[PDB]
């Protein structure tokens, strides 16, 4: 029995050869997120709906409908419904959608909601895009030189679930079968032994690939860095790697520049040389903060990415402002990247900055690009104006202390 | 046969009860190390000579007895000679060495030779200190509130080398067991797949926690913090995580600090109280960029611990000067931290900063403060003087610029 009710002024997006096709009344599910979402979600609603308002002078109106994921879930459709089968069928349906933080309970052997959202739908992209807005206290000296783009694998890797606890007999039955079948000598110590399993495949990393070129094609962006830990890891994160060399070699061109290993790939639509190369992880962490202006977009593995979004969003300031969208190629959910918060949950405190940006990401996602500029226009704005809430306020000089919902205002009043 | 000369003068190490017995001569095997090893090394034996002799009026004297692995290894004994089982021998036999930086080779499955060198040694230790040197560019506002040791579990995880090629029968025969015998459901793309495996015990883990723990209490520190991606991998980074606050509660006397998680520490030797507490990994990237000083001394597993290391390297201007040991039961390993960088090698003109500072925690494991001391007061003169090679020259007003040889007198010079 739905809890969800469909909007009655409203039309669904649909999807025609890979592209969307965008009524003026679209509906758009959104999961307002436990915890601090009951304050940034509404900051949210508010502010997107007054840069599409004054973009297109009223043609277009999405039309908000709430679905459900996480703590919030259990409230509405009771006690073990933290992820209903309809969310997933719902986002799939609607093509477009948004969402706050989410509760993933501990005790009860549920992983991640947000990773079983991410691989159910196959939303194997996860874009991190992280740029400084001036105006930000950040820890670093010139927090201006980082502008880039993470394509983060979002289906693979580590990260992925599979694992079995120590002492456990599937934990022994796996070493077993390691150590006596596979004649594996390196595990230190096989006994109260926890194992995890890291898969790679060929299509999974192209896949990502293709959409990390395709999107500095689109972007004119400057170059392509395939980030990996492959010296070590020579079968999954070098493997990656290779194959993303040869992607770039196979599908769009990719030639060497001197001698190697980077390569140049022709911008078809304005000349523009694309360069693809490759840093490993460990050094790449040094790199973005000494010389994070030779870096634009970046593709690399599921844990690996989720550490350099997070990495880069602080360096900037951004560490609760930084957007995030996860795509795939029947539908996209963008989302807040923080937690929930629960200690200021209601207060109207915290900063509604990420997920705000990831609606700005999801207006640009949708087409809007009009509403997607005026909500980048009005946080530009805000944030010079110093007119920020406590988080940006606490570490700045002669700033104006604003609410969550105040800081929606001063972003609509920048437009 | 061996290529290896035992100096005449010297005497050898031993080993007492877990506590090192270091005669007035030692015999010290050295490592030269490949590429800018032949710049770094000499430095390194020349500012060792001079502390030793400064610290203790010609009483005490290493002898340094070369040893070789990495490209020299193979000039020395021959073709496929990487790692002669001599120097595994050695390195035991003698207690205490240093190396310069290694050559792993590319295009004969040879796995990295630092590694091998941890695991068939054993030095589940990775120790890598980190701390601010006044007068050092950094790309942070305030590098000098960084002051942290890390413990990087050095034998385990998926740093451990177990892993099949994408297409190998291996690989198929592994996904096949998962697949069918463990019922994994969860490999999005079972063709054309890498696959790697990532342990963690409770042994591996505990002996590496009771290494933080014993650390913080020798130096009186104020918390040790476990870093981990538990909540994602469970059964190895989660487990290490529980392992780690279970070890401090079974065997410190760890309680509970309010609510917890945390706990507190007595320590027992001047009584103050250290915090043993957990970050996520992702997070903790964002932490050691925007709250440094609330972290001391950290533990973490093999990854993890890789690209935190490099991380806070960055972060306070010592990519070039981080110090690092490598720490087994019955022998122990110091390293530059850096690569070959073969494009200067000879020059003698990068920074013997690295090299010199794991010297530093060399002289100390032996347990001649006095001379480690010296070498810290040394370098501190020199960056002060800004009188320092070109990898910071480059980046200061009115620095003068030394080659790597020079500096090595600079250090010498501020003793
Ligand atoms: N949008 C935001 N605005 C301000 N602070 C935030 C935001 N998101 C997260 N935080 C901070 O990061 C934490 C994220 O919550 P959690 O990781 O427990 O789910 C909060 O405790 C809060 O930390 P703080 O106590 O420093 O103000
Ligand atoms: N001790 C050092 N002093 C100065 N620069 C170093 C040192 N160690 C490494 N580097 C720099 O880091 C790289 C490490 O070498 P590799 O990672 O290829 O093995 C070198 O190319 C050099 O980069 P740079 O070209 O910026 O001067
Ligand atoms: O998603 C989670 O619950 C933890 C991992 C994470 O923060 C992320 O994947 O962005
Ligand atoms: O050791 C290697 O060869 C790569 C990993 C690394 O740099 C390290 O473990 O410190
Ligand atoms: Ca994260
Ligand atoms: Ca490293």
């Amino acid at each position: 029995e739905s809890k969800v009710v469909v909007p009655a002024q409203g039309k669904k997006i649909t999807l025609q050869n890979g592209k969307l096709n965008v009524p003026e009344n679209p509906i758009i599910p959104y999961i307002e997120g436990d915890g601090i979402g009951v304050d940034v979600t509404p900051a949210m609603l508010k502010v997107v709906d007054a840069a599409v308002e004054k973009a297109y002078k009223g043609e277009r109106k999405i039309s908000w409908m709430e679905i459900y994921t996480g703590e919030k879930s259990t409230q509405v459709y009771g006690q073990d419904v933290w992820l209903p089968a309809e969310t997933l069928d719902l986002i799939r349906e609607y093509r477009v959608a948004i969402m706050g933080p989410l509760t993933t309970p501990v005790g009860g052997g549920i992983r991640s909601l947000n990773v079983a959202l991410r691989q159910e739908l196959d939303l194997y992209i996860c874009l991190r895009p992280v740029r400084y807005y001036q105006g930000t206290p950040s820890p670093v000296k010139h927090p201006e030189l980082t502008d880039m783009v993470i394509f983060r694998e979002n289906s693979e890797d580590i990260y992925a679930g599979i694992e079995w606890k120590a002492d456990s007999a599937d934990a022994e039955k796996v070493i077993k079968f390691l150590r006596e079948e596979m004649g594996v000598k390196k595990i230190r110590f096989p006994e109260h032994c926890g194992i995890g399993i890291k898969p790679c495949s060929e299509e999974g990393t192209k896949r990502l690939v293709r959409a990390a070129i395709e999107y500095a094609i689109a972007n004119d962006r400057d170059s392509v860095t395939l980030v990996h830990k492959g010296n070590i890891m020579k079968f999954t994160e070098g493997a990656f790697k290779d194959w993303g060399y040869q992607l770039a070699r196979e599908e769009f061109g990719g030639e060497l520049i001197d001698g190697g290993p980077w390569l140049k790939v022709k911008n078809p639509n304005t000349g523009k040389e694309i360069v693809i190369k490759d840093v490993i992880a460990d050094a790449f962490l040094q790199q973005i903060l000494l010389r994070p202006a030779e870096y634009d977009v970046i593709a690399c593995m599921n844990l690996n990415g989720d550490y350099i979004s997070d990495a880069l969003a602080a360096q900037v300031g951004g560490i609760g402002i930084a957007p995030g969208a996860n795509i795939g190629d029947e539908c996209a959910l963008f989302e807040a990247t923080h937690g929930t918060a629960p200690k200021y949950a209601g207060q109207d405190k915290v900063n509604p900055g990420s997920i705000i940006l990831s609606a700005e990401m999801m207006l640009r996602h949708m087409g809007w690009t009009e509403a997607a500029d005026l909500i980048v226009k009005g946080m530009e704005g805000a944030i010079n104006a110093k007119t920020v809430t406590y988080d940006f306020e606490r570490l700045m000089d002669g700033a104006k202390l604003l609410k969550c919902s105040e800081f929606g205002d001063a972003i609509i009043e920048n437009m």
